[PDB]
DNA sequence: CTGGGGTCCTAGG
DNA sequence: GTCCTAGGACCC
């Protein structure tokens, strides 16, 4: 009888699957990055227990930052085979509620639900925080509305170990006054080119005229960014499965390489690396782009289509290094970065 | 000093 | 109304 998205997110999700590990360290400042010294250079923080957010250390700070910010901190090696693994019993966990289940990279997830009059939304999410925490030692917080994009803003007001209702009846009183990129997917540029033209909140985005920001952004768009600002979204809860567009994998060098010789070698290494992770999956490679970052941290990419979908290493390896090829490559090299994008036809 | 893994979209020769 | 790459803008 009343239709609801419950939108799931793990708390400080590599943190929390650490601390399942270390549960003396529940309540102090942890820090997940790199291989756990913060000593280290080009690391940096992948997650920061809430303790140690406190001091102002956040995902992407390099860790000598860090350690510097929060000096009595436990210093982790990121582990991501046992996030995906703490993934996995997650989603398989939240599918057996029997309610349609869409999930979203690895540490969040949309359910949609149904509600009789004697049930109440909250008190499904309470059983959802339950579930999860009994069965996986893992915390989540559920932010919940009758649509996706606001389900997820809710997210955010229920962290942390929380739940936070945000339908038609709030949303004004709550994020009216909150600058645009309170608002998924509006971040600083949009921000700053919506504050050109007078919009400063989402309430007042909520009243702009149609035809300002469908000239300025695009007659699909600027009206997408109304429906957003008014509280809209997304309502259907698809448990279909996700179909990757591409993969990619990029190294940061210990010391920036000089001979060509070794460029060429490391791209070659991880074209070859990301492909059989392709065709592991059952997939076939559309176009192959490498990513090139000198010690100036100049960067850029090229791509190219390969004549016909394939899988032959030794044409996708021809094909990187004369993309590679294409750089000046006269300055010395921090990063290289290979991405295989996939065939989409036929599942 | 400044990681690694993604998506979606528009500008444009 | 083509088929292509570049790259901006976000996000986890
Ligand atoms: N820049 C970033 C952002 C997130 N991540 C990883 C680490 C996070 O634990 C994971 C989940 O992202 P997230 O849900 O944004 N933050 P997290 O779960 O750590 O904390 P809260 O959701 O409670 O705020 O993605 C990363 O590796 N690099
Ligand atoms: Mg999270
Ligand atoms: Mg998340």
């Amino acid at each position: 009888m009343t239709k609801w998205v419950l939108h799931v997110d793990l708390d400080q999700f590599y943190a929390s699957v650490e601390l399942r590990r270390r549960p003396d360290l529940r309540g102090q400042p942890v820090i997940v990055g790199g291989s756990g010294d913060p000593s280290e250079p080009r690391k940096v923080v992948t997650c920061a227990s809430y303790e140690a957010r406190e001091f102002g250390v956040h995902a992407g700070m390099p860790l000598r930052a860090a350690a510097r910010r929060c000096p009595d901190a436990t210093f982790l090696p990121s582990d991501p085979a046992a996030y995906d693994e703490a993934s996995e019993q997650v989603m398989g966990l939240l599918r057996d509620l029997g309610h349609p289940l869409e999930v979203w990279g690895w540490d969040e997830a949309y359910l949609g639900a149904d509600l009789p009059d004697e049930s109440d939304p909250v008190e499904v999410a309470e059983r959802i925080r339950t579930v999860v925490a009994a069965e996986t030692g893992l915390s989540c917080s559920v932010g919940i509305s009758d649509n996706k994009q606001r389900a997820k803003v809710a997210t955010g007001f229920a962290k942390p170990a929380g739940i936070y209702v945000l339908t038609e009846a709030n949303w004004m009183t709550v994020m009216g006054d909150r600058p645009p990129d309170a608002l998924w997917g509006v971040g600083p540029k949009t921000t700053k080119k919506l504050a050109a033209m007078g919009i400063t909140t989402v309430a007042d985005l909520a009243v702009t005229d149609p035809s300002v920001l469908t000239t300025a952004f695009g007659p699909s768009t600027g009206l997408w960014l109304l429906l957003l600002a008014k509280g809209g979204g997304d309502t259907e809860v698809s448990s279909e499965p996700w179909v990757p567009r591409s993969r990619s994998h990029v190294v940061t060098f210990p010391q920036d390489l000089t001979e060509r010789r070794e460029m060429d070698s490391a791209v070659r290494d991880l074209a070859l690396q990301t492909l059989a992770e392709i065709v592991e999956q059952g997939r076939i490679v559309t176009r192959v782009a490498v990513t090139v970052r000198t010690s100036t941290f100049y960067t850029r990419t090229k791509i190219r289509k390969l004549p016909a979908p394939s899988t032959d290493a030794g044409q996708i390896v021809d094909t990187a290094l004369a993309v590679l090829d294409q750089f000046e490559l006269d300055r010395p090299v921090r990063l290289l970065g290979v991405r295989l994008e996939l065939a989409m036809d036929d599942v």
